C-alpha cells in the first residue's frame, strides 16, 4: 500500500514560439537534431580548442566536485535502501541490579546478575505503508537530479573555457594593433623630431607628438597586462596549466563555430540539464508528500531475537540454555495536537515550491536563449556593416598610399590613414569577440555539450 | 515558570540625520506620512507600469517562492506548538519469549505471551521550567522574520519591474534616435556620392562618408540587439509575456514618479522590511538562549497509558482487564562534561551573532538610503544642465536650418548640426534613465512598496 | 584505538614559478620575509589610512560575524568533546502497575508500583575504538577551519577598506580638476559672450560655448555623485563614521605603499587564509572517515545507579533500601545491507571533495597573485608613459602661455591647452589608482593583513 500521489506535470508558461521582431530573424519548427546532441567535438572546429577543453574536461575542480557530489548521492540514496533493509546483529543483554528485601525475589537484599549474548533486530520498523519506500524514492530522485545538474556543470564549463579561449586571441590580436599602432605613432614623432632640429616645426607640433607617442605607449601597456590577465584566468579554468604542444588552432576569421537549431521552447524541457533537475527536485517532494501522508496509517515495528541466556558465564554453551524473543507493536495516532496534519502540509508546501522552483529554471532558461537568438540575429548585420567599413578604410588607405607613392602628400597623413585602418580593425575584433561569446552562450543555454558527438 | 531573557533592541550604529555636502540636499525634518506608506500605484505614473505591477506581482516565481516560504514556516510552527502536547493513541504491543530453565519461574524452559493492545502516550513531556515554550516561540519568531523577508521580496520585485521597464523605455528612444542619425549619415553619403559621381568631390571623402555610414549601421544593429534583450529581461521579470490592452504610456521627460519624504534615519527601523527580518531573527536567538538554559533544570515526564492485557491473544472482553500504567521520569543533569556551559554558550554566541546582523542590515540600509540621496541631490543639477545642453544645441540647429534655408551653407552642414542634436538628445535620454533608476533604487531602500493606500 | 587514515603526500597542482612573459617583470625567486609577516602598519605608510584600518577593525560588523563564528565552534567543540565522558545526573524514576488478575502475582487484580532515586548515568557509550574521539578531531579541525575563515575575513576587510579609501581620495582628485575644466569653460563662454555682444563672433560660436559649458557642468555634477557614492561606500565598510582628528595624509604622487616581495608559490599554501581553511576542512574529512571506519566495530554502552528504591514514600531513605544496577552491552552488527559500506564511502567521497576543494582553492590563489604580478610588471612602464605624456602637456601649455604672454595668440588658445593638460591629469590620477588598488589586491592575494600584534 504505497501512497506516493500520482505524479501530474505543471504546464511551462512560455509562449509556443521564440520571440519575433525586427531584432530576431525567422524560426524553424522542430528540429531532427536539436542543440543538446551535437557535441562539443563537432560544434567546436579548431582543434587547439578541442584539446584545451579535452584537458579541462578532466583537470578542472569543480567539474570533479560535481561527479563527486553525484556518488555522494549514490551513497546517500543507498543508506535509505538500506534502511528499508533490517540490521541483524548481535546484542549482549546484561542486568546485574541490586534490589532491596521487600522488592527482591528471595526475601532479602540480593546482587542478581543475568548476562547472555543474543543475535536479532533492534527495533527494526517494517514498512507496510509506504513511508520508507517514499524516503528512498526522494533519495533516488534526489541523486538523478544532482546527475543531471553535473550535466549542467559541465555545459557551464565547457562554455566557459570557450570563451576564456576566444577571449584570449581576440585580445592578443588587440595587442598586436595596438603594438602596431605605436609603431606608427613612433615613427610620426621620429619625422617630428627630424623636422623640429632643422626648424620647420615648431616645439608646439613636437609636444603634440610625444603625447600622441606616450598615450599610444599606455595603451600598448594596457593590452600586455590584459593578455596576461585573461591567460590566467584561462589557466584557471583548465585546472593545469597550459599544455605546450597545441596545433596552430583557426583565427578569427574562420568560421569557428557551427550552424545551431534553435527548435520549439516546448523542445527545451527535456534537453536542458538544469529544466530536468529542477523536475527531479520536483519529484523529490512529490515522495515527500507520501513521505508525510503514511505517517496517519498505522506504523509497524518488529523487535526479535535469538540467543543463549544464562546466569553464570559459564554453563552458556550447555543443553536447556537456547532462548529466542519475538516483540511485535503496532502504533495509531488517535489525536496528536495536529504534528501529523502540519507535516502533511508543509510537504505539499515543499512541493509548491519546487514547482516554482521548476517553472523559474524554464523562464530563465527560456530568456537565455531569446538572448541567444536576438544576438545571432542581429549580429550578422552589424558585423557586416563593420567589414564594410573596414573595406571602406582600407580602399581609403590605399588611395592615401596612392596619393603618397607620387608624391603629392606627405607621410604624416599616410600615418594618419593607417592609424583610422587600424581603429577600423579594432573594433572589428571586439565586434567578432561578442559575436562568438554570444553564439558560446547562446549553445550553452539550449541544451549545452554533454555528449563528445553526435548522438 | 518561563526562562526567556529579557529583550532590549540594540541602537542604530548610523547617524542621527542624512549625510551633508556638496551633493546631498537639506535635511526634511520628519515623515509625518513616510515611505512605505505610499503604494506603488499613489507613485508610479504610467498606467502601463502599473500594469505590469500588476501582472509580475502575482504572476512572478521569486515572490511566490518567498510567499509559500511563509506558510512553510507556519507549517514549521504548526509543528513545534503541537510538540508541547502528548502523543496520544493507540499501540498494540505483544511479547512472545523463550528463556532457559535458570531464569524462568518453573525452573524449566518454556515461554511466555503478553497480548496486550493499550491506549495512551509513550515518553511525552512536560517543560514548566520554559524550554519546548523556548523552542515554540523561537519557531513564531523565524515565522515572523521569513514574512517580513516575503516583504522585502515584493519590495525588490517591484524595483526591478520599474528599472526593467525604464531601461525599456530608454532603449526605444536610444533606438528612434539611431535611425534618425542613421538616415543623416546615408543622406550625407547620397550626396556625396552624387557629388563624387559628377566630379567635384574626390574618392577619399567618399571613403570617409562611407565609413561613416558604416558605423551608423553598426550602431544600429547593436541599438536593435539591445531593445530585444531588454524586452527578454522583462519578459523573464513579469512571469509572463507582455499583456495585451496595454493602456498609453506617456515619454520619459515628464514627471514619471512623484516625490518620496526620506525622513529621519531612525525610521528605517520600523519601515523598512530586512531590517525587521533582522530584528525577528534576533529575537529568535534570544528564545534559542531561553531554550539552551532550561536544561539545567529538570525535566518532568511520564508516559501515561491504559488498555487491556491479557496472556491470549484471543480475549479482551473481561471486565477485570482494564490494565494501565503511569510510569513517571524525572531526570536531572547534575555534572556532565560542560555539555550545557557549552549548548548556553553557543545560543548565546549566536545572540550577538545576530546583533552584528541586525546593524550590519542597518548600516547597509543607511548606505543606500544615503545614496539616493546624493542621488536626489546632483541629478537636478547634471538633468538641468544637460536640458541647458539640449537647448544651445537645438538653438544651433535652428540658426543652421535658417542658414541653409536663405542659402548661404549647403546641406552637409545642416547634417551635421542635426546629428549634433541628436548626440545631444541622446545623452539627455541616458540621464534621465539614470536619474529614475536611481529614484526607483530609493523609494527601494527608504520603506519599498508593500500596501497601497493608508492604514 | 584510532582509525582516522593517514595524510597524504602532497603534489603540486601548479608551476613551481610565476609565470614570465611581456607582462611579467622577473622572478624574484624565493624570499626570507613573506608577505604574511608583514603588518598592515609597515605596509600602508599612509598614516590616515593606518587609522582608517584601525577604525574598519575594531567597529566593522563582518568581523564581529566572523570571530563570534569562532567562538560558536569553540561551543560546538566543547559541546561535541563532552560526549566522550558520561552523562551522570541525579534523576528519580518509577512505576504504577495495574495488571489484571491473569498477569498479578498474587492471583487478585491489584495496584504495585516501584519507584526510586538513582545517582548514575543513562546509556552512555564507551568509546572503546574511537568513534566520538575522531567526531571530536572533526570538530576541533573545522574549529580551525573557522578561526582561518575569520583570518581570511581580517584580510579581505583590510583590502576592501584600503581601496575604498584609495578610489575616494582619487575622485576627490577627479572632482577637483573637473571643477578646474569647469572654470575655464565658464571664462571661455564669458570671453565669447563678449566677443558676441560687441560683434565678432557670431552666434554659432556662442552655442558652441554654451554647448561646453553645459557638458561640462554636467559632467562636475556627475563627480559630485560619484564622490558622495563611494564616501558613503567608505562609511559601510568601516562601519562608523569618519573621525575627526585625523592627521594629514599622503598625496597620491608619493608612495603611499611598497611592494612587497612575492616569492615562490610554495609558501602560497602555508601563509594565505583560504588554503589553510581548506586543508583544515580536508582534515574534518579525515576524520569523519575515521568515525566511519570505526562504525564496524563493536560499540559498548553502559547505564548506572547508585541510589534508593522502595515501593512506599515513607519509607525509601531507611537503611538497607539501597539499590545498584549494573547495564552492559556489546552491540556489532552483521547484516546492514549496505548502510554502514555507504555510509564508509560517503565519507570517502566527502575526503575527495574537500581534496578538489582545497585544490581549487590554490588555483584560484595562484591566479589572482598572477594578476597581481602582471599588474606590478606592466603599470610602472605605463605610469611612466602616463607621466612623461603629463609632461609633455604641461611643457605644451608653458609654450602656449609663452605666446599668450608675448601677445601672438588670443587667450581661447590657452583655455585650449589647460583643456589639454587637464585631461592628461585626469586619466594620470585613474591610472594611478587602477596601479594601486590593483596592488593592494595582490597584497590580499598572498594573504599579509592579520598581524599587528608579536607572533
Amino acid at each position: 500500500c504505497s501512497l506516493i500521489p500520482d505524479y501530474q506535470r505543471p504546464e511551462a508558461p512560455v509562449a509556443a514560439a521564440y520571440p519575433q521582431g525586427q531584432a530576431y530573424g525567422q524560426n524553424t519548427g522542430a528540429a531532427a537534431v536539436p542543440a543538446a546532441d551535437i557535441g562539443w567535438r563537432e560544434f567546436f572546429r579548431d582543434p587547439q580548442l578541442q584539446q584545451l577543453i579535452g584537458v579541462a574536461l578532466e583537470n578542472n575542480r569543480d567539474l570533479r566536485v560535481a561527479a563527486l557530489n553525484v556518488e555522494a548521492f549514490r551513497a546517500q540514496y543507498r543508506i535509505q535502501r538500506a534502511d528499508l533493509f533490517p540490521r541483524i546483529g548481535v546484542d549482549g543483554s546484561g542486568t546485574r541490579q541490586r534490589l532491596p528485601g521487600d522488592l527482591s525475589t528471595t526475601g532479602s537484599p540480593a546482587i542478581s546478575s543475568q548476562y547472555g549474548v543474543t543475535l536479532g533486530t533492534t527495533a527494526w520498523e517494517l514498512d507496510l505503508f509506504g513511508r520508507l519506500r517514499s524516503l528512498r524514492d526522494q533519495a533516488l530522485e534526489q541523486y538523478l537530479a544532482t546527475e543531471q545538474a553535473q550535466r549542467s556543470a559541465q555545459t557551464t564549463l565547457v562554455a566557459s573555457v570557450a570563451t576564456a579561449y576566444l577571449t584570449l586571441k581576440a585580445d592578443q590580436a588587440q595587442l598586436q594593433l595596438t603594438k602596431d599602432t605605436l609603431g606608427t605613432y613612433q615613427k610620426s614623432f621620429d619625422l617630428t623630431q627630424r623636422s623640429y632640429d632643422v626648424g620647420v616645426a615648431s616645439a608646439l607640433d613636437l609636444r603634440q607628438a610625444q603625447t600622441a607617442v606616450e598615450g599610444a605607449r599606455a595603451t600598448l601597456a594596457q593590452y600586455t597586462r590584459l593578455v596576461a590577465q585573461d591567460q590566467n584566468a584561462l589557466v584557471l579554468l583548465l585546472g593545469s596549466g597550459i599544455p605546450a604542444n597545441l596545433p596552430q588552432g583557426l583565427g578569427l576569421d574562420q568560421t569557428l563555430l557551427t550552424e545551431v537549431p534553435a527548435g520549439l521552447p516546448s523542445d527545451l524541457l527535456q534537453r536542458r540539464p538544469d529544466i530536468l533537475e529542477a523536475e527531479h527536485q520536483l519529484m523529490a517532494a512529490n515522495a515527500s508528500i507520501g513521505a508525510a501522508r503514511a505517517a496517519f496509517f498505522p506504523s509497524i515495528s518488529l523487535t526479535a531475537n535469538a540467543g543463549t541466556m544464562s546466569r553464570q558465564l559459564s554453563g552458556l554453551f550447555d543443553a536447556g540454555s537456547g532462548s529466542w524473543l519475538f516483540q511485535p507493536s503496532i502504533n495509531l495516532p488517535i489525536f496528536t495536537a495536529g504534528s501529523l496534519r502540519a507535516s502533511l502540509d508543509y510537504a505539499k508546501i515543499q512541493k509548491d515550491i519546487n514547482v516554482a522552483q521548476y517553472e523559474k529554471a524554464i523562464q530563465t532558461a527560456f530568456q537565455e536563449v531569446a538572448d541567444g537568438l536576438a544576438a545571432r540575429g542581429t549580429f550578422t548585420e552589424q558585423l557586416q556593416a563593420q567589414r564594410d567599413l573596414v573595406k571602406a578604410s582600407d580602399e581609403y588607405y590605399q588611395l592615401a598610399d596612392k596619393r603618397y607613392r607620387t608624391g603629392v602628400d606627405n607621410y604624416l597623413t599616410l600615418l594618419d590613414a593607417q592609424r583610422s585602418l587600424f581603429t577600423a580593425q579594432q573594433q572589428l575584433i571586439t565586434d567578432r569577440l561578442n559575436q562568438l561569446t554570444s553564439e558560446v552562450n547562446l549553445y550553452k543555454a539550449l541544451g549545452g555539450g554533454w555528449n563528445q558527438q553526435t548522438v
